[PDB]
């Protein structure tokens, strides 16, 4: 059909933007995890001996530094998305106010959904997949801390059983960033224009991707609702710690977007 | 067979109808619509309010905003057995492990009650007394400091859920899809709910498909509600914590509401 073949273009469009914006693929992800021989093993981090091994070979509290350790590759994260949204059609010729408030509310949503390709049930890729630190070391972190990543596990272990890859995400993370339902947007009409062909894009790609897959759309739209859980959940937290270390510094950038969210 | 999928959707829609007494269907003709053979009693005042109680016979009733929050409770109650036994009419239901049937009554229902509200809501008030009634929005943001944003919220929705334009065939799915949700908490067989949850999401699909020809990409829409319901259920339950620590301190009146 002519359409479905635009929907298939816009499709290989938004993988192409992806691979140029994320240096690590699902795709490298799984290669490192799964120990293919395409990609070198990763050095473990499971305690606070292997921790301090860690500095030497991958390249103040403990709790803390691992927790400014996240904060940053959140910035870089948030920087690549970023540049990605640019790639989608559409994106840059809204008002520049709903580009701003897109990037606000779609930014965390999509770091939790590509976080668990970096992912498995026993812990997370970390500098490039040149380290892996377990689940249960994050878990054992002083009292605040140690409840942070455990809900980001648990969406990752449900999210990874649909078994997408990377070309099937390029799209699903169009269609985050691109809502309509967000707060304070000025033209929702635009926005969802562009959502309706992603949508249409994504339902193809999965139907084509997925042939034995029954609903894969559905089941794949329903983990909306646990992404913005895992969100807001994590925004509560950041209040407690905020409150009882005052001597931590936030960067502005997620300050910006955590501002009356 | 597509034939199958008409035939739930169907029978969903023929059980919806005898389980839920105020269809969206009349509740429109009530509302924006004009139906002009029967207006609802407005209650938009304190002086409204008392005059509706005395035309209006309820069935809750032995300050203000703690009566409007009891009569609220008691339509809840009702709602929680309608929408049992709607469940009990989807197939494959009953013959789930009854711990599950609980689970996922005990975890839906306030979530159909939101969306079943907003069929009997407009952005100026919501309809009452099986549309007997109608309580303005403003009215309702009057009242007292903890209960006069416990509507608000499900206002917003309802705005944007109408939007969607579902009539009552559209809607029977929808909820069906929303009781057969195989993430609810301490759920022992998750895999014949999600099983059905599928065949229910096949008819939904083909439904919006044929009810909506010209409604582009209105499954996606709808299903991405899901998320706005469980925000408004999570958002609503903290308010509810904070209602308990005002209306403190008759015993088997508790009894009959509590959390559970
Ligand atoms: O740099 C990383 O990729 C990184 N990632 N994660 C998980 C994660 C979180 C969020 C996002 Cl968006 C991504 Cl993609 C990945 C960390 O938890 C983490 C922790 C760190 O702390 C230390 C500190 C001293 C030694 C060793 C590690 C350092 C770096 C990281
Ligand atoms: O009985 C009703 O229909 C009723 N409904 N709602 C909204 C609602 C709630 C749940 C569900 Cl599932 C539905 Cl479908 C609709 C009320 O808020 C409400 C408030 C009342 O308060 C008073 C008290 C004294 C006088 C006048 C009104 C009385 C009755 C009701």
């Amino acid at each position: 059909n002519p359409e479905s073949a635009d929907l298939r273009a816009l499709a290989k469009h938004l993988y192409d933007s992806y691979i140029k914006s994320f240096p690590l693929t699902k795709a490298k992800a799984r290669a490192i995890l799964t120990g293919k021989t395409t990609d070198k093993s990763p050095f473990v981090i499971y305690d606070m001996n292997s921790l301090m091994m860690g500095e030497d070979k991958i390249k103040k509290e403990v709790a803390i530094r691992i927790f400014q350790g996240c904060q940053f590759r959140s910035v870089e994260a948030v920087q690549e998305i970023t540049e990605y949204a640019k790639s989608i059609p559409g994106f840059v010729n809204l008002d520049l106010n709903d580009q701003v408030t897109l990037l606000k509310y779609g930014v965390h949503e999509i770091i939790y959904t590509m976080l668990a390709s970096l992912m498995n049930k026993d812990g997370v890729l970390i500098s490039e997949g040149q380290g892996f630190m377990t689940r249960e070391f994050l878990k054992s972190l002083r009292k605040p801390f140690g409840d942070f990543m455990e809900p980001k596990f648990e969406f990752a272990v449900k999210f990874n059983a649909l078994e997408l890859d990377d070309s099937d995400l390029a799209i699903f993370i169009a269609v985050i960033i691109l809502s309509g339902d967000r707060p304070g947007l000025l033209n929702v009409k635009p926005i969802e224009d562009i959502q309706d062909n992603l949508l249409q894009a994504l339902e193809l790609q999965l139907k084509l991707n997925h042939p034995e897959s029954s609903q894969l759309f559905a089941k794949l739209l329903q983990k909306m609702t646990d992404l913005r859980q895992i969100v807001t959940e994590h925004v509560q937290l950041l209040q407690v710690i905020k409150k009882t270390e005052t001597d931590m510094s936030l960067h502005p950038l997620l300050q910006e977007i955590y501002k009356d969210l």
